[PDB]
């Protein structure tokens, strides 16, 4: 059972992809559009390594969450998540600290 608000429901189903994955994803460009770093949004499912765009370009965040039904993604622009399911933005459950 999940809890707290920052912690999203599907956030526990995505497990924890490779941290560095969030680091290369933050490389600076969409992997399918090559648009830029700011306003990027890479998928964050237990098994979906790909850095999509944010409206900034075509927002793969939508068609990608729309095609793969993946709701959670992380904006390497501000460091938060986005559940196309809970349809909102969320940061690490904060339960952790000084990682
Ligand atoms: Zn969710
Ligand atoms: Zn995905
Ligand atoms: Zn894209």
């Amino acid at each position: 059972m999940g809890d707290s608000r920052d912690l999203c429901p599907h956030l526990d189903s995505i497990g924890e992809v490779t941290k560095e994955d969030l680091l290369l994803k933050s490389k600076g460009t969409c992997q399918s559009c090559g648009v830029t770093g700011p306003n990027l949004w890479a998928c964050l499912q237990v098994a979906c390594p790909y850095v999509g765009c944010g409206e900034s370009f075509a927002d793969h965040s939508t068609i990608h969450a729309q095609a793969k039904k993946h709701n959670l993604t992380v904006n390497l622009t501000t460091f938060r998540l986005w559940c196309y399911a809970c349809e909102k933005e969320v940061f690490l459950e904060q339960r952790l600290a000084a990682p």
